[PDB]
């Protein structure tokens, strides 16, 4: 996250670390719980992942180096990757991973709700993009999770900073015209989360964009209430 601040324990208990253990552990992508046995993340981050024998889930993390070898974690029963998914920037850049077990919901690991059937033309004005990514385009992976506030760009001026690529309904754009505030490397699949009427809807997935927090460029994420019919198949 470029131009964030710290998170405190509790404070985004929907979120998760997915971490890869070849050739070595490491965090590999964020992702959101959507059920006690579901987390919804990013297609992209499977890119180089030969089978899910080599995933862990961690929930309730606030720092990556409370993660030690005997921190209790999650495997992944299975990745289910969108069948129209070919890369980010063209867009279906969306997965669920069904876990082995079901989480016990507690005060650290909770469910975020998806968008919710009669709200496709609510205006989300409270939406906060957050992760373990760089603060800058070169940069490392941060102890602590971060948070900003960003705002959404409509798709009509998200298309006409982006001319190279197809901006469908499937995407939504957020950031700044000055730049300054936006996810970054080791972001993406997780959460933008948005508050309305004081509950919290996953609205994007963390996908892709020209840079980090450059001026008149926005993050593009996965347009999540567009994938709820797919969601519920799926898990269902
Ligand atoms: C370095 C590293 N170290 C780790 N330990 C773990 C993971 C990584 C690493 C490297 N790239 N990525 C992902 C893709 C990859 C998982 C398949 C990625 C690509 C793009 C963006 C992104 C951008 N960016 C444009 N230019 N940079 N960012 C801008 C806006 C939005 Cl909205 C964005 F989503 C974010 N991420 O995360 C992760």
């Amino acid at each position: 996250i470029v131009g964030g601040t710290a998170s405190v324990r509790g404070e985004w208990p929907w979120q998760v670390t997915l971490h890869t253990t070849s050739p070595t552990q490491r965090h590999l992508c964020g992702g959101s719980i959507i059920g006690n046995q579901w987390i919804l993340t990013a297609a992209h981050c499977f890119y180089g992942v030969e089978s899910p024998k080599i995933l862990r889930v961690y929930s309730g993390i606030l720092n990556q180096s409370e993660i030690k070898e005997d921190t209790s974690f999650f495997g992944v029963q299975e990745i289910i990757i969108h069948d129209q998914y070919k890369m980010a920037e063209s867009g279906y850049d969306i997965a669920l991973l069904k876990l082995e077990t079901t989480v016990n919901y507690t005060d650290s690991q909770r469910p975020i709700s998806l968008p919710s059937k009669g709200d496709r033309n609510v205006i989300y004005t409270d939406c906060w993009v957050t992760g373990w990514g760089y603060r800058k385009l070169r940069d490392k992976i941060q102890n602590t999770l971060q948070k900003a506030k960003i705002p959404l760009v409509t798709n009509e001026e998200c298309q006409k900073r982006y001319r190279g690529h197809k901006i469908t309904h499937k995407m939504i754009c957020a950031g700044y015209r000055e730049g300054g505030k936006d996810a970054c490397k080791g972001d993406s699949g997780g959460p933008l989360s948005c508050k309305h009427n004081e509950v919290w809807h996953l609205v994007g997935i963390t996908s892709w964009g020209e840079g980090c927090a450059q001026r008149e460029r926005p993050g593009v994420y996965t347009n999540v209430v567009e994938y709820v019919d797919w969601i519920l198949e799926k898990t269902q």
